[PDB]
């Protein structure tokens, strides 16, 4: 029947095992799910040449999704926009051609512990039941420092889809966007301001 | 009616002037398209740090895209496949479920001038009269060596979308899958062997 994921007893690609068991409880109380036999879900690392907080603040901007996402033409949240959990975003994704619209709910925004997650709620798209979480998170080895991102997701397996194509393309959105989110965070970085 | 298009009389960006001058004529021979009112085109460039033979490399293998572009899950020639003008290609691209599947027609390959382009003559995608040109040229100044790839485009803007939201589309897959480009010969070129 329904399964707990196994994330966190595992080294996702990118990361190095000694940098896994210093995340193994974040990977266990942020990116664990009880998934049922539709549903597959995935976890993805990137390792960042920034601070902490320098990421953050660009991973945390639920209104401006474009920042570290490709193919975004538009993201609208309205005006008196707050971030709270709660708060919806309307995305319009260009990846084909009509452009997609994805509506979603920010689920988590935990500035302490730097957690964020969103849930896609509506849309003209094909993924049903989409929910992600990240987090991210500070290293150090003698006076060097840099940044883990971690991104796990859940989605039902589509209709007339295998799990492996969905994990594929989720994988492959998810892995390219933590990609710019590197290159941006370690421009900022580099300059400083 | 028909016009011709205006990618050799304008800088495209990423480029610098100085570099477009000195490209100029090559954009006026294969970058430039008689087009229609139901169509669209767009120029795009990518300046990389590698010499023009390791670029051209990996930009003339027609059988491998998957090596510069983003989404391909696979990429089938079928044995006996001899890089020949007129050879094809079945693309699947897993930007979205079902995965995508394309057709591709090798138009040009000129390894002398390294110029090579194709054509979309099937599969089941929106993209209709989809035709491409990239060219690959080698820069010097005081010593130092660069490279810059120069892709076009022409392509039906398809019933229900506007012109700005196609090119939007196309350019950013071009752009996306020319940083990858980058990337990967920059990554060569650094590593040498
Ligand atoms: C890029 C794209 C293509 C689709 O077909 C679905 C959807 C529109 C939701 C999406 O924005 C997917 C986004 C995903 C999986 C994650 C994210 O944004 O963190
Ligand atoms: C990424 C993708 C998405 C689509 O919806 C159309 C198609 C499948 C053709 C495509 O491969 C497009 C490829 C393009 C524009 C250029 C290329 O490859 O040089």
């Amino acid at each position: 029947l329904s399964t707990i994921t196994t994330h966190h007893l595992t080294v996702p690609p990118g990361l190095t095992p000694e940098e896994f068991q210093e995340l193994s409880s974040s990977i266990a109380e942020f990116h664990s799910y009880r998934i049922n036999p539709g549903q597959c879900s995935s976890l993805l690392a990137q390792r960042i040449h920034a601070p902490v907080e320098t990421v953050w603040t660009v991973v945390r901007r639920f209104d401006k999704p474009q920042t570290y996402k490709h193919f975004i033409k538009s993201c609208s949240v309205g005006e008196d926009f707050r971030m709270t959990v709660g708060s919806t975003r309307d995305v319009t994704v260009i990846s084909g051609l009509p452009a997609a619209t994805s509506t979603e709910r920010l689920d988590i925004l935990d500035d302490d512990r730097h957690v964020t997650g969103f849930s896609i709620i509506g849309g003209d798209h094909r993924l049903r039941n989409y929910r992600s979480v990240t987090t991210v998170h500070g290293f150090e080895r003698d006076g060097e420092i840099w940044t883990v991102v971690l991104e796990s997701y859940v989605v039902d397996v589509p209709e007339g889809n295998t799990e492996e194509d969905t994990r594929l393309f989720a994988d492959t959105v998810v892995k390219l966007n933590l990609q710019k989110l590197a290159s941006v965070t370690e421009t900022l970085a580099r300059e400083a301001g």
